């Protein structure tokens, strides 16, 4: 019939995804705007999805995990500038993927690579 029964929602996954992407797509001109668009203590994670895409398969839904859990104090963006590789060299992208943090327009830490443990660690570490 229908397997509809659940209490709350915690860290439950299956490498699935579903409709409800939180990774905000932004263009070059929207970058500073969206970084400043934060209210207060809003941790902004800027993903640099390089077209190589290695462990990105797991990390993408894992980021959405943390995005949906922490969305009350977190907002993730993904920059659309696939033509300009300089952006990588400028922002210091050296892995696939690479996550920069910003908060209230103020400079925040950067986690390069695909380590969801380090990502979540810094998320809670930078919210609190």
């Amino acid at each position: 019939m229908a397997h509809h029964h659940h209490h709350h929602m915690g860290t439950l996954e299956a490498q699935t995804q579903g409709p409800g992407s939180m990774i905000e797509q932004i263009g070059d001109s929207e970058f500073d705007n969206k970084v400043t668009s934060c209210n207060d203590n809003i941790l902004i994670l800027v993903d640099f999805w390089a077209p190589w895409c290695g462990p990105c398969r797991s990390l993408e839904p894992q980021l959405e995990k943390l995005a949906q859990q922490y969305t009350e104090n977190v907002k993730i963006y993904k920059i659309n500038i696939e033509d300009n590789q300089d952006v990588a060299t400028q922002y210091g992208v050296s892995a696939i993927p690479t996550i920069l943090m910003f908060k209230n327009g103020k400079k925040l830490s950067q986690v390069i690579g695909a380590d969801i443990s380090k990502i979540i660690s810094e998320i809670n570490n930078n919210i609190n």
